[PDB]
Formats: structure tokens, C-alpha cells, sequence
């Protein structure tokens, strides 16, 4: 018994984006309350998103000013940061982090009619995914671990961890003695 799949990974992506766009302008959908779904793809995607948004408080205004001062590049910068730390870290913390970025920088580059660069950021994503992320993914299989990851447990833990190592961009210089 091995079910098949017609849709594509790309489709799911454009879905979260397009929906997030109308979510502010013209919401369109249904009201899932007691409708058990085999593949909690949608529910899952929303969970992660709202997870980081609920975990902290004002990541937008906060991460805005804070990350503002420190000279940072565009979208490409956000990813580079995540991959920089996640470099060999199959932790969930980087999931909720790297995600909040792709999305935020997604709707931004999209709404601003900056799709040109948008398609670029994503392309790179799926690239490294099957490149070096093909292992950590093959182990858990994918969202599988995610579905059962945030099943039960304080969220404040996942954030503090993510914003902990990430926001911990503050380190100590070197000591030059003679």
C-alpha cells in the first residue's frame, strides 16, 4: 500500500504565497474545523507560520529595527544567514526561522511587483534542498517529522531557541597581545 501524488512541490509553494496575498486583500476559502484531512499539508503550513508569529511577539517591528542597523543584503541575505547556521543542523528551530523569512520576503518582493528576484530566491532554495538538504530530509522523509513535531509542547521553546542562536549574532572579538 503506497499511495501516489499528482501535485508538485512548486504548486504547494505558490499556494502559501498566493493565499497569503489575498489574506490581506480578499480572503477566499472555507472553514476547516472538524474535517480530518489525510495529508495536513495546508494545516501544517499554517501551523509553522503562525507558530513563529505566536511564539514571539513583534518579530516584524523588532527584527525590523534590530536587523535594520546591521547592513544586510536582500532576500539572498536572509537565506545565506539560515543556511549559515543550519549548516549541518537538522534542528526544527531553523525550520520555523528560515520559513518566516522566505514567506515575509516573499509577499514583500511579490506585492512590490518584484517577482523578478522572487523566482530567483526560491529557485536557490529548492536547489540547496535537493543538494545538501536531500540527506536531512531523506531521514525524516520531510514534513513527517514536522507534523508530529509541533504536535504537543510549549512553543516558547522553539522560538527562544531559533531567535536565541540567530539573534545571538553578538559575539566577542579577538585578543591581540604582544
Amino acid at each position: 500500500a503506497t499511495p501516489a501524488s499528482a501535485p508538485d512541490t512548486r504548486a504547494l509553494v505558490a499556494d502559501f504565497v498566493g493565499y497569503k496575498l489575498r489574506q490581506k486583500g480578499y480572503v477566499c476559502g472555507a472553514g476547516p474545523g472538524e474535517g480530518p484531512a489525510a495529508d495536513p499539508l495546508h494545516q501544517a503550513m499554517r501551523a509553522a507560520g503562525d507558530e513563529f508569529e505566536t511564539r514571539f511577539r513583534r518579530t516584524f517591528s523588532d527584527l525590523a529595527a534590530q536587523l535594520h542597523v546591521t547592513p544586510g543584503s536582500a532576500q539572498q541575505r536572509f537565506t545565506q544567514v539560515s543556511d549559515e547556521l543550519f549548516q549541518g543542523g537538522p534542528n526544527w528551530g531553523r525550520l520555523v526561522a528560515f520559513f518566516v523569512f522566505g514567506a515575509a520576503l516573499c509577499a514583500e518582493s511579490v506585492n512590490k511587483e518584484m517577482e523578478v528576484l522572487v523566482g530567483q530566491v526560491q529557485e536557490w532554495m529548492v536547489a540547496y534542498l535537493e543538494t545538501r538538504l536531500a540527506d536531512w530530509i531523506h531521514s525524516s522523509g520531510g514534513w513527517a517529522e514536522f507534523t508530529a513535531l509541533y504536535g504537543d509542547g510549549a512553543l516558547e521553546e522553539a522560538r527562544r531557541l531559533r531567535e536565541g542562536n540567530w539573534a545571538s549574532v553578538r559575539l566577542e572579538h579577538h585578543h591581540h597581545h604582544h
